RNA sequence: AUCGCUUCUCGGCCUUUUGGCUAAGAUCAAGUGUAGUAUCUGUUCUUAUCAUUAAUAUCGUCCUCUACCGAGGACAAUAUUAA
C-alpha cells in the first residue's frame, strides 16, 4: 500500500519535480516514470514509492485532483 | 338468418393399387455336428443436479501509424470497504 500510480503528468514533470512535490507527505524510496525512448519522452504518468503507507495515504488524499504544473493529477493506489 | 374459427360425424375421388407368358412353369421334409452369437436372467448398488455486495482508478493477443522499439484503440478479470 506503499506504492501510489500518478497520472496527467505535464511534459515538464520529471522524477525531480515529483520527488520535491511528494516529499512534503514522506520520505520516498522510489520513482518510475515509463519512458518512449523514440520521443524520449514520458508517457503521462509515474509510480511514487513512499517508505511508509501511511504517508502514501496521506499523500492520496491531498494530492488527488490536485494541480502540477498547470493541470490536475490523478492519484491513487497502483494496485 | 348471415360471416369467420374450433371439435365431432358423413358422402364423393380414393385402377393412387396387385405391371407379362407356359407343362398351377416344375418340385416339396430332416438331422449331423460345432462353435459362435444372441438373449435372458439375475447380481449389484438410484433419486438429484454444485459451488457476498456497493463505489472509485488502471501481462498476453489483434488492428493502425512512424523510425525490433514507441504511441493510440478494443477484448480477457483485479483491488478496496462492509454481514
Amino acid at each position: 500500500k506503499r506504492v501510489l500510480y500518478v497520472g496527467g503528468l505535464a511534459e515538464e514533470v520529471d522524477d525531480k519535480v515529483l520527488h520535491a512535490a511528494f516529499i512534503p507527505f514522506g520520505d520516498i524510496t522510489d520513482i518510475q516514470i515509463p519512458l518512449d525512448y523514440e520521443t524520449e519522452k514520458h508517457r503521462g504518468f509515474a509510480f511514487v514509492e513512499f517508505e511508509l503507507a501511511e504517508d502514501a495515504a496521506a499523500a492520496i488524499d491531498n494530492m488527488n485532483e490536485s494541480e502540477l504544473f498547470g493541470r490536475t493529477i490523478r492519484v491513487n493506489l497502483a494496485k
